[PDB]
């Protein structure tokens, strides 16, 4: 039971869980298909290809698909751009009220 809420809040998903937003085994061509036209907020955070241990946060935004690189710092940390979190589900709750470009992060994309 306990299936289905309501709630004055656009940002409603857990950050921390990455079955949630994190698309582990995802590439390119197909996180773009994910977010490519989708309603405007949508992301994902893949395994990053161009880099080893990097990340890519694919969001949808301007009738495309923002990808977010979040480079990975020696401090455990993860750099997002400009900007500096304390982890993965630090830096998209951090956002949640943010708007990075044009808009915010509203939820992530579906399995």
């Amino acid at each position: 039971g306990s299936s289905g809420s309501s709630g004055m809040s656009s940002a409603r998903f857990d950050s921390s869980d990455r079955s949630a937003w994190y698309m582990g085994p995802v590439s390119r061509q197909e996180a773009q298909t994910r977010l490519q036209g989708q309603r405007h907020g949508m992301f994902l955070v893949r395994d990053s290809s161009t880099c080893p241990g990097d990340y890519v946060l694919s969001v949808s935004e301007n009738s495309r698909v923002s990808h977010y690189i979040i480079n990975s710092l020696p401090n455990r940390r993860f750099k997002i751009g400009d900007q500096e979190f304390d982890h993965l589900p630090a830096l998209l709750e951090f956002y949640k009220i943010h708007y990075l470009d044009t808009t915010t992060l509203i939820e992530p994309a579906p399995r």
